[PDB]
């Protein structure tokens, strides 16, 4: 069977759309109008309200506040949890505080609340359209969708993604959390994947098996760049889904079933606050995130660390990052080594960085036997760039009636993206939870 629909074309249930392991169910995409696709234009002029642009109208961009001297992003959404419907803007208002941009919101919430394999596949129109828009810009217009960046989260990864593979020489796509069901195994042609655009840089935060932990997002690479912050399974500060062999993929979708998403909209969360933070989201290659919290892959390599979200195009396998648990999850990564003076104690041995543009908190170096003379080492998330590292401070809480003195005669700080090391000194010792201040050596 196949449906055609106005100037987007046909679409078939023949394989791999239906009638394969993947995708058993021959289920067409609905029509463009029963979806009610909506392109929804917000510019630095128009920041609050929105002009409705369709691509089937040039007038509309006529009649808009559309530039084509700037660069063009379109935000396309997937799973919408109750009070997320602002995000999609809410995300363009943060590009308007660092460029003048047309910022266009697709709205198909129609499209995706329903059964998922009915939303999966309603991805397909959706796509098409967008395609449609780029080509009228592009012919209309003179307007090269090499100027565009097409944003999908979840199910609009693939939404992205069809559009891409309908638009040759797409700038940039970039998938927050794409799902996985229905679109992993498939043929290119069905998922977003590198071949969609010229750059594809793809966030993942909720890859775990969707069964049984109930994780939307996919585990496998499907960029040119793909990050995986926390991980990449659970996302600190977020609930998660309570375990079951049988997950109810229609009844979350259609919106009857309880469903924690938090973990599937953190990757909007931080690409979103990405945009203000250019350089709070240094990410790290790495085998996994294992190895990377086992203080395996940093520094950044020579050429840098790529940032992820907004400014990973700045950047010429897997990628490693943490973050906040909650707003401003920004955090830069240092390393350091501490080489213990004093008396031998039994305690925890912190460090505090304090730079030319401020001072981190104090953050768990050891635990453990704190014997003179002995080198200790890790790595820690702070939550700023200290700027030049003027001053270290050494602290220890002990876990002893000779009143033990603790101190740091030697700590070396390297900053992720420096390609040296700072060293620290100190002859003195200190008492439990006192501070000594290590200076330049
Ligand atoms: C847009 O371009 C197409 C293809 O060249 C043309 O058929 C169409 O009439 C143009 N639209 C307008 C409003 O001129
Ligand atoms: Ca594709």
């Amino acid at each position: 069977k196949e449906v055609c629909y106005e100037q987007i074309g046909c679409f078939s249930d023949a394989e791999p759309w239906a009638g394969t392991a993947i995708r058993p169910l021959k289920v067409l995409p609905w029509s463009p109008e029963r979806i009610g696709t909506r392109f929804l234009l917000y510019t630095n002029k128009n920041p609050n309200n929105f002009q409705t642009l369709l691509p089937s109208d040039p007038s509309t961009i006529g009649a808009s506040n559309f530039q084509t001297d700037k660069k063009t992003r379109f935000i396309i959404h997937g799973f919408i949890d109750k009070g997320e419907e602002n995000w999609l803007l809410d995300m363009c208002k943060n590009m308007f505080k660092v460029e003048e941009v047309n910022c266009i919101c697709v709205d198909w919430k129609k499209g995706s609340q329903t059964s998922y394999t009915q939303a999966a596949n309603n991805v397909r129109v959706v796509g098409a359209q967008v395609a449609q828009m780029l080509s009228m810009l592009s012919a209309n217009y003179s307007y090269s969708p090499s100027q565009v960046q097409l944003i999908g989260h979840s199910l609009g990864a693939h939404v992205a993604g069809e559009a891409g593979s309908r638009t040759p020489g797409l700038g940039r796509i970039t998938g927050l959390d794409p799902v996985e069901a229905s679109f992993q195994g498939t043929p290119e042609e069905v998922r977003l994947d590198p071949t969609d655009a010229d750059f594809v840089d793809v966030i993942h935060t909720d890859a775990a098996p969707l069964i049984p932990f109930l994780g939307f997002g996919t585990s496998q690479q499907m960029g040119h760049l793909d990050f995986f912050p926390n991980g990449g399974e659970e996302m600190p500060g977020c609930k998660k889904n309570a375990l079951s062999q049988i997950v109810d993929l229609d009844g979350i979708w259609e919106g009857t079933r309880d469903f924690v998403a938090c973990n599937h909209l953190r990757s909007y969360k931080y690409y979103s606050e990405s945009i203000l933070n250019p350089d709070g989201f240094a990410s790290y290659p790495c085998a996994s995130y294992r190895a990377f919290e086992s203080n395996k892959c940093f520094p950044c390599p020579d050429q840098g660390c790529p940032q992820m979200g907004h400014y990973a195009d700045k950047f010429a396998q897997k990628y490693f990052l943490n973050t906040g648990d909650s707003s401003n999850f920004a955090r830069w990564r240092y390393g350091v080594s501490i080489t213990l003076s004093g008396k031998r104690a039994t305690g925890q041995a912190k460090v505090a960085l304090f730079g030319s543009k401020g001072n981190t908190h104090q953050f768990n170096i050891f635990k453990g036997i704190l014997k003179p003379g002995s080198t200790h080492s890790n790595e820690f998330d702070a939550k700023l760039d200290v700027g030049t590292i003027e001053k270290v401070k050494f602290l220890w809480n002990n876990n002893n009636p000779t009143f033990p003195k603790v101190g740091a005669a030697k700590i070396t700080v390297q900053k992720g993206e420096e390609k040296t090391v700072h060293s620290f000194c100190s002859e003195s010792t200190v008492r439990e939870d006192v501070l000594l201040t290590l200076t330049p050596c």
